[PDB]
């Protein structure tokens, strides 16, 4: 449970015993294959027997030569790294770093120094997380980025409940911060002399004469044989014994929940994948428009609370695009009626066909659309004031009627004062029984028109930007010199006064 034998010790003899927690980070070092990565995959697969998937959570770090490739399979790794995966490790540079910021404000609210204090007064507990890294020389040498952060894992990683295992085949450049944090040291052969003498440390010999210096020797060192992960008389019977091993502790650990991958957005996004995959909720009243920047999870429209929505920029193909998006989302729902107004462009001449979707084109046709819509919310409206008058309790949602347009100056165009002031008046008296706007347009569109339909959509706090922030002039956005280019399927989610950066997917 707490003592984990991890080799023979020589000297009957006893087995060498490693502490939870108290006998902190370990380092193991060694020349070449004098069993390094045996003894990396022998504590792993030990600590994985103990504790579960939800209690220790892995990343290793395999940059040797995929000798850590069957732990990939244990239930308590969360991601595997090899020296090709250089976006996932710096994703995983942010994650650490928010991580243990995320920890520090936890441990200070509940007023506590160890994660062993943490987990026993807090009902919800921490993972701990252990950072296997095998083969260090190749992080010394190509990666400095990730050395810096290595030696922060280390140092203040072990009182957050975050320790720190690596190999390494040159201790001499090693910096002595990380070295000294290294408080178990597993010391295999080594061919060089001059390696041996610095993983002797301190002695009396170092010592000076001066009344009050003083070697504090803790602890005796002890020769010991590591034990392999698994029993075999070669290296493919042990191979094929740890695979065994591992699929045992898939099969005990069946229901604990399994740690979460880092989170990585994919180059190319369709809504199919999309769709599929990504999408989990599938909740009514949601409209998924696209994933997370950061996160990397589906923000969705929430239609009770924020009904309608704005689709700005210059871009046709963005805009048409993020339509299209929302179309399909909303044919998941159950709606009443679609009356999708088209662009000049008669792109989205695809989804007339489909059921529950009006094509309007003509002028005579959307009023024809308008007067069913309003049947409808007007026998809403009934239900909802009789619900008030009688003391009863108002239905909460209902079938969405949808009026979706994909051209603003095409809107403007085919209506009329009399026209644009009855859909004005509809966004106004039926907002909350189930009736939703969506237009794009550009950002100058919006804020130039100053009539009675267009006053009304200017008020809309929801929106998706597919343009910069500081090209617009409708909602009052955080924003800097050096913004970032809007590349096709990227945009901002703006709502309620808050945005955040999205990646929106293509409708083939
Ligand atoms: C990944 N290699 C193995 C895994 C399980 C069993 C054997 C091996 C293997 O390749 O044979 C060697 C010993 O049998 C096996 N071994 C370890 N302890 C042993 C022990 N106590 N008795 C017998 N064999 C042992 O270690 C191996 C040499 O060191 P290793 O490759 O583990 O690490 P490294 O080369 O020092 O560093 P890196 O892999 O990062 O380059």
């Amino acid at each position: 449970a707490n003592a984990f034998p991890i080799g023979l010790k020589d000297e009957s003899q006893s087995d060498y015993f490693y502490q939870w927690l108290e006998d902190g980070n370990i380092g193991i070092f060694g020349s070449a294959g004098y069993g390094k990565s045996t003894t990396m995959m022998t504590l792993l697969l030990s600590f994985a027997g103990a504790y579960n998937p939800a209690q220790l959570h892995y990343y290793i770090f395999d940059f040797g030569n995929s000798a850590l490739l069957p732990l990939r399979q244990l239930p308590h790794t969360a991601d595997y790294f090899r020296l090709d995966d250089e976006k996932k490790i710096e994703k995983f540079i942010k994650f650490m770093k928010e991580e243990m910021e995320q920890r520090k404000q936890r441990f200070m609210e509940k007023e506590v120094s160890t994660i062993k204090l943490y987990n026993a007064l807090s009902e919800e507990k921490l993972p701990i997380i252990i950072v296997a890294l095998d083969n260090f020389d190749v992080v010394k040498e190509e990666m400095p980025d990730f050395e810096t952060q290595l030696i922060q894992y280390a140092r203040d990683g072990q009182s957050l409940g975050i320790f720190f295992i690596m190999t390494a085949t040159r201790v001499s450049g090693i910096r002595p911060p990380l070295m000294n944090n290294l408080k178990t040291k597993i010391v295999h052969y080594f061919i060089d002399s001059s390696e041996k003498f610095s993983l002797i440390g301190r002695t009396p010999y170092d010592v000076d004469p001066i009344p009050g210096r003083a070697l504090i020797k803790k602890d005796n060192a002890a020769l010991t044989q590591i034990y392999l992960p698994a029993d075999g008389e070669d290296d493919i019977e042990v191979l094929e014994n740890v695979k065994r091993e591992m699929e045992r502790l898939k099969e005990v650990y069946q229901h604990i929940p399994k740690p979460k991958p880092i989170p990585m957005l994919p180059p190319r996004l369709s809504m199919s994948v999309f769709t599929n995959t990504y999408v989990q909720h599938r909740a009514s009243g949601f409209i998924p428009v696209g994933l997370d920047e950061q996160t990397v999870r589906p923000v969705a429209i929430n239609m009770r609370t924020d009904p309608h929505c704005l689709i700005v920029g210059q871009s046709r193909k963005g805009k048409t695009n993020v339509v299209k998006v929302i179309l399909e989302s909303l044919l998941v729902q159950e709606p009443e009626s679609i009356g999708l107004l088209d662009g000049i462009d008669r792109g989205l001449a695809g989804y007339a066909n489909r059921d529950d979707i009006t094509y309007i084109e003509a002028k005579e046709r959307l009023a024809q659309w308008l007067n069913e819509a309003d049947a409808v919310l007007q026998q809403r409206e009934r239900e909802y004031i009789q619900a008030v008058n009688e003391n009863r309790a108002t239905t909460l949602a209902w079938p969405p009627v949808v009026f979706v347009v994909d051209s603003l100056l095409r809107l403007q165009q085919e209506t009329d004062s009399i026209m644009q002031g009855r859909i004005a008046n509809m966004m106004k008296q039926y907002s909350h029984l189930g009736f939703h706007v969506f237009v794009a347009g550009n950002a100058n569109e919006f804020v130039k028109g100053f009539d009675a339909l267009t006053a009304e959509l200017k008020q809309i706090r929801q929106a998706i930007l597919v343009t910069k922030k500081s090209e617009q002039s409708l909602f009052a956005l955080p924003f800097t010199r050096n913004e970032q280019e809007i590349e096709p399927g990227f945009g901002y989610f703006v709502v309620g006064g808050k945005d955040q950066k999205i990646q929106i997917p293509k409708v083939e």
